[PDB]
């Protein structure tokens, strides 16, 4: 009844047989959500009460960041902002800035806890240099600005009993993409809010990105990246999740089950592969690696803390509707 390595999804609204054997499968750890998985709040909080009935050791997590990346954004969810927001308030109004930004957390965080999910795939650490992809999901420029509001944000968060997952180390701001900038320059700005963090980090979502300069190998599969910079140089003790090995350009030419042994090998303590359950499967049988008790104790410190507010209860709490207010006020 540990977790495994593996993070995948499920079928649809509602559990399915299929669904409930991958669930029990030994190396399946967690089960990332999607717009598929929403229909309405009873449904998706029936849907979590049902995955954690398969599997009571399960982490459920979604990408819940604002703006752009919000899998649920209605029956009473609060639609959230952009991350750039939060840089935008900070450069006419720093101190509002961190309250909104706890704000916001908060909200985040207890609205997907009043549905059961333990944690959102957030916050983006990405410096703002101007990738369509990333975007307005990225905070700020300066990088101990995006640390200071990502600070506040997890904070947050944490209020839920909420943890959090940095992404995408070490800097996805600047086949796979590449990154020709030297180890210093790298360090110096885009790595600085994973180090500044501290303790306000829980967990890191590694690029697929080729630092040609540093590396061969994408950061998820980087040695280098997860070894010897980020659990050596920065001592960082939070879980690392790959980012979606469903990616073609991920596997590098293999299979999911050698891109998922690589990752794990690398430093990874869980690997995603999301929107295709079956394939996620093949993994699930094929993988050669096992969850470590080291990744376990790490991947279980994941887990949302404390009894989280039914959301009848929620909507009517003095809490949130201050953070509410705050967040209307000021965006
Ligand atoms: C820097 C942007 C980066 C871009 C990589 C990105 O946004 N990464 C997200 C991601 N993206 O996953 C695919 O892009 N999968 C795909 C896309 C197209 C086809 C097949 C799979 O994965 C996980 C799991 O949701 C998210 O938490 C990550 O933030």
């Amino acid at each position: 009844t540990t977790p495994g390595p593996v993070m995948l999804d499920v079928v649809g609204t509602t559990l399915s047989r299929d669904d409930a054997r991958r669930l029990a499968h030994p190396n399946t750890g967690g089960v990332i959500l999607f717009a598929r998985h929403f229909q309405n709040r009873a449904q998706l909080t029936a849907l979590t009460d049902s995955i954690r009935a398969v599997r009571e050791d399960i982490l459920i997590a979604v990408d819940h960041e604002g703006g752009r990346v919000q899998r649920f954004r209605t029956d009473g969810f609060t639609v959230l902002p952009a991350m750039r927001r939060l840089g935008e308030l900070w450069d006419r109004d720093v101190l509002l800035a961190t309250k909104v930004a706890t704000a916001v957390g908060y909200i985040l965080a207890a609205e997907l806890r009043a549905c059961g999910i333990d944690m959102s795939f957030t916050p983006v650490l990405d410096l703002d240099y101007g990738s369509k992809v990333i975007g307005d999901r990225a905070f700020h420029r300066d990088p101990r600005v995006v640390t200071l509001l990502a600070k506040s944000l997890n904070h947050g968060l944490s209020l839920a009993g909420m943890a959090n997952c940095g992404k995408h180390f070490p800097g996805h701001g600047f086949a796979l993409p590449t990154d020709d900038r030297t180890l210093d320059a790298i360090l110096e700005q885009d790595v600085a809010p994973y180090d500044w963090l501290g303790l306000s980090l829980a967990a890191v979502i590694p690029a697929h990105v080729i630092y040609t300069q540093v590396d061969k190998r994408p950061a998820g599969f980087s040695r280098v990246w997860l070894q010897d910079i980020l659990r050596g140089k920065l001592g960082f003790t939070g879980a690392i999740f790959s980012d979606d090995l469903s990616m073609e350009a991920a596997r590098e030419g293999g299979t999911l089950t050698q891109a998922a042994d690589a990752a794990l090998a690398a430093g990874c303590d869980m690997v995603l592969v999301c929107n295709q359950p079956d394939a996620a499967e093949v993994v699930l049988n094929g993988l050669k690696a096992r969850a470590s008790a080291e990744s376990v104790r790490r991947i279980k410190r994941m887990r949302a803390r404390g009894k989280a507010l039914k959301w009848d209860k929620l909507i009517a709490q003095p809490e949130y509707l201050q953070a509410q207010a705050l967040l209307s006020s000021a965006l």
